[PDB]
């Protein structure tokens, strides 16, 4: 979708259960107090998708994470972000929105 004259965007919360080979099921990207960072933005999105398992076509650079189980991904380093979902190990959630 390059553009459709809309620009619409939406949020969506998932509940990501990890499973055996990865568990969180996507590759956390960003962080605010990164070595490069936008001002304007400072919210954490997905680098990559093992996409075998409960985040395997869910969460993707499609769609930029803004929350994650709970605690706000705009204004938090990749690290404090990644370690908040880690500590799940079977229960997961990380909300996203995308607009296309």
């Amino acid at each position: 979708g390059p553009l459709g004259s809309d620009h619409i965007w939406e949020q969506h919360t998932v509940t990501l259960h990890r499973a055996p080979g990865f568990g969180f099921g996507i590759a956390i990207s960003g962080g605010r107090d990164n070595p490069h960072f936008q001002s304007g933005e400072t919210s954490i999105v997905i680098s990559d998708v093992l996409k075998g398992g409960p985040a395997e076509g869910q969460l993707q650079e499609n769609d930029r994470v803004a929350m994650v189980n709970g605690v706000s991904m705009d204004n938090v380093e990749h690290a404090f972000a990644v370690q908040q979902l880690r500590k799940s190990g079977k229960n997961a959630k990380i909300t996203i929105r995308r607009k296309k």
